[PDB]
């Protein structure tokens, strides 16, 4: 699914996920968030299962963005964990965790959780 | 916190997280899980905030492992999202999401969630 | 939103959530899962914000089902945490945690997480 | 585990969870948070497995608090999902989701996730 994953994806919020899937299982690219303390593109990196099951299962993957670029630093990082589902209407279905750097006293409220669905076509 | 994050970390389960923090915000290394459908080391890659706040907050970071190596393939990927807290008892406090590749019918039960705490000394 | 929340709701899997919202903030009712080690209805209880903000924000709520009834016991419990959004196409948007009883050795894989969206029409 | 669960529990933050476990699987009681937009006690309700496995497994349970009482209203609700592990040093190990009421535009940042461990003795 190197070819299937590589490309430009869009989530339900209007964020843009630009990714290349390497033959070795690497994910590289850029993320631009339509929401939050974010401007322009941020580096991402991750991994995917480069030899998925041949039984109709999805392809497991995940990636991270730290929310620092040349424009802004939100002192936070999001990880997306999910699976790629191929076909006519290909999708990456994810859940995510966004951790902010906090003091120890505020660490209980450090992490947001959500879910993003990416498609090859904008909404 | 490049020097502080770079090195060998151990979680509460006895897993080993070997990481290098790059000047550019990259995380690269290997993970060895003490539990689950896993043997030996797996590639990891992620990101950290390379210019964190100077107010005593932690340093946000995250990384991904896809559970495929030369020995085994669990058709799954884990992402850790958390923060590095420096000092005498340095720690990385994380929450994680483990997504397995599934059929669409089983996608509701695709993703496990948990929390791991890493220290520079083994338990 | 007592009136708005009380009733029968359906999620994207075809599960059925039957709830009464009490004036005091209680949620009581039954849940029937279309998936998993489940059959028929299970008791639920939870809570909701009975005096929500007047600024167009949703209404926070949550509830629990332990997956034991007279038919089956899956030795697990799910909690839904979310908000009610009123209007012509009312919805309850949730994220959930399903914890199974495990040995200590297996506790790292005890808990599934997911998200369910409920509407008043199937 | 009716007897084992019923009573007063304390988490790592100093919060107090006062619960009665009913023969029918009900959980009832009060919660007092040591942190956040909270003062005094809040109603809780939930459920537990009243016929757990006899194989050394924990006892699944969960409960909800809506953060409204006579003193304050944080327009939010937390659910704890976890298991009771009996014995000397009995514990309830949980993960939680805190959802705030939000506008639709802010719904992506509505929900915090974390983990709390409760014991029968205070920290």
């Amino acid at each position: 699914d190197e070819a299937g994953i590589t490309g430009t994806w869009y989530n339900q919020l209007g964020s843009t996920f630009i990714v290349t899937a390497g033959a070795d299982g690497a994910l590289t690219g850029t993320y631009e968030s339509a929401v939050g303390n974010a401007e322009s593109r941020y580096v991402l990196t991750g991994r995917y299962d480069s030899a998925p099951a041949t039984d109709g299962s999805g392809t497991a993957l995940g990636w991270t963005v730290a929310w620092k670029n040349n424009y802004r630093n939100a002192h936070s990082a999001t990880t997306w964990s999910g699976q790629y589902v191929g076909g006519a209407e290909a999708r990456i279905n994810t859940q995510w965790l966004l951790t902010a750097g906090t003091t120890e006293a505020n660490a209980w409220k450090s992490t947001l959780v959500g879910h993003d669905t990416f498609t090859k076509v904008k909404p």
